[PDB]
């Protein structure tokens, strides 16, 4: 009955390029959303996005970054952070069959998939395509482009489940620890930000389009006038480690993954059923007898989704409603990367004793009446936290993390 | 730790639209490669592929297929076959938290990703893109598009690992049964066939280009004159079930998954290290008290690749090499769907007592000497079979299946 703990974390987000910058943003309720000329020039209605403010040029060995797409790059940088944060020397995690990596993305790389088709149809054909498009566009790019340069010898693959992707990745890593198959598994994911993929969401009306003049107000989970989520890009990675192994080397422990839920709606393709989320959270709560002090919701700032999840939460907790805040109101929706990025925001809140505000709620949706939705940064000692991730296809994931004594 | 057996299978392949057609092709050593006008027109050098010879029009409900890409369609049809072949009905596998789905693809849908970009860049913009591109293009399309219409309530996500994709899905399904989380998990995957994706492989010189005039001979694993693999499309799906649960319902049991290996090279991005394959195979043989009677190699018909695996196999078995066959010689490389399709070819061989032929070996590579490579359909009573699946990024998967024994 092996225990799984998080001993290191790394992040590249719209609101910060390391845990310190992210910490400050969360505490200040600072938005990472900006106006995107690229999205506007593509012909989209949504002209806002949660972009990574960082020129990654030269941050990765050329011989290595040549095979990578943005999703892989973001995850790579995140992993470097997590390795250092975990205090793992090369000899400690490299060429070690007991050390694996499970990380993916929601869309792989639409940009390079399109680059290849465009190049191929041009005057140069194959010569224009080049020999690096496959590793960049394949769905497992995120895991393949990291496992190889990091000398990973254990498990190596990507779990993909739309907006639940990185959450499932972390959960699966936990399972590897529980099966005694691995001592350490770097888990997380990444996602590129481009009109190529964005227009696809805009074309189904999933993106916000009425607040382009005021980018930082576009993402407004629970607000009565929300009109879709704000697409974002970025990456995240956490070090899931077996408890004894962690203690033995004196690793710093953020928390223990005491609960992992993964269910399926078997209902609608792009809308949640809520019934599945209820089972997902309940599964994650099995054997967890401490109260959930804070719930980092999936809340993407969409009309149907936001309240559907609030309803499931009600069903699960009843008059025991935990503090709730939707960090996407600040960060935007990083899709496949949201799972790990939000587990990190939750771990930071747990580590530093505070609840990040759910911003831009000028008028609370009436269906959210009677819930403890935190709208102002609040200091508080937290012990157990829950984070939800739901994606198209009715795929659900929930992670419950708890502080260890002393 | 509970046991997992396969109680049903389904397949849409270049050599068959079902297990009967697949069985007939394998024993006959029939090829599924054809000349592709599409590949030639796109400007590629490789003009051959293993296409699915099936008019899928009207095979899937209008409201269901509208969200699907070819990879999803192939997997869906495979699942329908698996369900019927398993003897399961809606009342038993639908709306059941104890039944899940783990299936994926290698590249999601480059075709619909390119369609979205092409359409968006047109004068109609968002209107031309339509509201169904995300579910077709997202990496988790294969699992999302199946779990929803089939009403799955248990796990629901895609494992993606290039050419090892569907093999990892199966092993992960096994882990769900071993963890006691699920009683049944439909596992496998699919992959579309299009110049959009194929041209990326040609651009890196991975595809055969010298036999465009003799299609059925282009794919020739282990032949000294091999020159890259032949890309293919299709799907596969097996019903992974807990032992007691299967016996209790008088289910037909093809075999038990007695071994599952998953490792990482941590070396080259597009080339195998061999060291990883060795560990992967030994991991899947740990505890197996029976010898490997047959081995369905990864063998894609590439210069370095083919020989690297053989070297790994000699390293594992020494002088006790099992009968070896590379079915890709007649089917082609279905990338993400290869793992499950080849797991199925193996189950059929184990079920019908025979070893399919490794065709097109006009001249055996010298580095292949000393091994037992079967080049003729041979009747034999197998008990324990092994299937290997390797992918870019140094991702290795190995599955060992055996006749049932309580
Ligand atoms: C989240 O579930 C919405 C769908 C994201 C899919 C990944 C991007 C193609
Ligand atoms: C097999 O490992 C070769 C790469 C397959 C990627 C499929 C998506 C482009
Ligand atoms: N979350
Ligand atoms: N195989």
């Amino acid at each position: 009955m092996k225990r799984a703990v998080i001993t290191g974390l790394g992040i590249v987000s719209s609101i910060g390029n390391n845990q310190q910058e992210v910490l400050a943003s969360l505490r200040e309720g600072r938005s990472g959303i900006t106006f995107s000329q690229e999205l506007k020039d593509s012909g989209m209605r949504s002209h806002v996005w949660g972009n990574v403010k960082l020129d990654t040029t030269g941050l990765i060995d050329r011989k290595v970054v040549r095979f990578m797409s943005d999703a892989s790059i973001y995850a790579f940088l995140s992993m470097e952070q997590a390795i250092a944060d975990a205090g793992l020397s090369p000899e400690a995690y490299q060429n070690n069959p007991r050390v694996g990596l499970i990380a993916g993305s929601g869309g792989g790389s639409p940009r390079f998939q399109v680059f290849g088709a465009d190049a191929m149809r041009g005057p140069r054909g194959l010569k224009a395509v080049g020999p690096y498009v496959v590793t960049k566009a394949m769905a497992s790019g995120v895991s393949a482009c990291l496992a190889t340069p990091f000398k990973i010898h254990g498990v190596n693959y990507s779990i993909s489940s739309a907006c639940a992707t990185s959450a499932h990745c972390i959960g699966n890593a936990v399972e590897q620890i529980q099966l005694g198959k691995q001592d350490i598994v770097f888990a997380g994911g990444g996602e590129e930000l481009c009109w190529e993929m964005a227009c696809e969401f805009d074309a189904m009306g999933a993106l916000s389009t009425k607040y382009n003049d005021t980018p930082e107000k576009a993402s407004r989970t629970y607000d009565a006038h929300r009109d879709g989520f704000v697409i974002a890009g970025g990456g995240g990675m956490v070090v899931v480690e077996e408890l004894e192994h962690a203690l033995a080397r004196g690793a710093h422990i953020y928390a223990e993954i005491v609960g992992y839920g993964a269910t399926s709606d078997g209902a609608d393709m792009v809308a949640p059923s809520g019934e599945g989320a209820v089972r997902c959270m309940k599964m994650a709560m099995h054997g967890v007898d401490t109260p959930i002090d804070y719930l980092n919701s999936h809340g993407t700032s969409t009309p149907v989704g936001d309240v559907k999840e609030l309803a499931a939460i009600r069903e699960v907790f009843g008059d025991k409603s935990p503090a709730i805040s939707a960090t996407k109101a600040m960060t935007g929706h990083s899709l496949g990367a949201a799972g790990v990025q939000e587990a990190i925001y939750s771990l930071l809140m747990l580590e530093h004793g505070f609840i990040a505000p759910s911003i831009n709620i000028e008028e609370l949706d009436e269906q959210a009446a009677g819930l403890n939705i935190v709208t102002e940064t609040t200091d508080r000692e937290l012990t157990t936290v829950m984070s939800n991730s739901f994606g198209f296809g009715g795929t659900n994931a929930t992670l419950v993390m708890r502080k260890l004594k002393d």
